[PDB]
């Protein structure tokens, strides 16, 4: 079996050996962990699919070589390749899923773009607006969990997600 019918908007208990205690697993983030999207906090919602009614997510971006913005934000110069480029990424998942920070210093103190400058250099579109690959797993959830390594036109972006 895999289903439930006492959780949040998103994820789905699955807990069938298919890694490690995935615990609710989003088919739409793609994500894994141990606690529901909001950790003694909020979790309502559970009204459209996804469009419970904005987004105004952020993004990290961080790129790398052969691609757009082949510089970081803090230096000005990098020569890693994709593979090398996703470690960049990890980063921004073991430290921020270690009960420690917060999801306000990802995004707005790293981030290969203007996104490290305004905390979420991105803002709202609700689908239509962005590309394909910035709408669906931009979709998913409605409060900030993040999704997993995402694949968009510049860097990679991780959706930070905010509303």
């Amino acid at each position: 079996m895999a289903d439930e019918e006492k959780l949040p908007p998103g994820w789905e208990k699955r807990m069938s050996r298919s890694s490690g205690r995935v615990y609710y697993f989003n088919h739409i983030t793609n994500a894994s962990q141990w606690e529901r999207p909001s950790g003694n906090s909020s979790s309502g919602g559970k009204n459209g699919q996804g469009e419970p009614a904005r987004v105004r997510c952020s993004h990290l971006l961080v790129k790398h070589s052969q691609s757009r913005r082949p510089s970081s934000w803090r230096q000005e110069k990098i020569t890693r390749t994709k593979e090398e480029a996703l470690e960049l990424i990890n980063g921004y998942i073991q430290k921020i899923k270690s009960g420690e920070e917060d999801f306000e210093s990802l995004a707005s103190q790293f981030s290969d773009c203007s996104s490290a400058k305004a905390r979420g250099d991105l803002g709202a579109f609700s689908r239509g607006q962005m590309q394909k690959p910035f709408e669906d797993a931009s979709f998913a959830l409605r409060t900030g969990e993040m999704s997993g390594p995402v694949f968009t036109d510049s860097g990679i972006h991780i959706i930070l997600r905010t509303e």
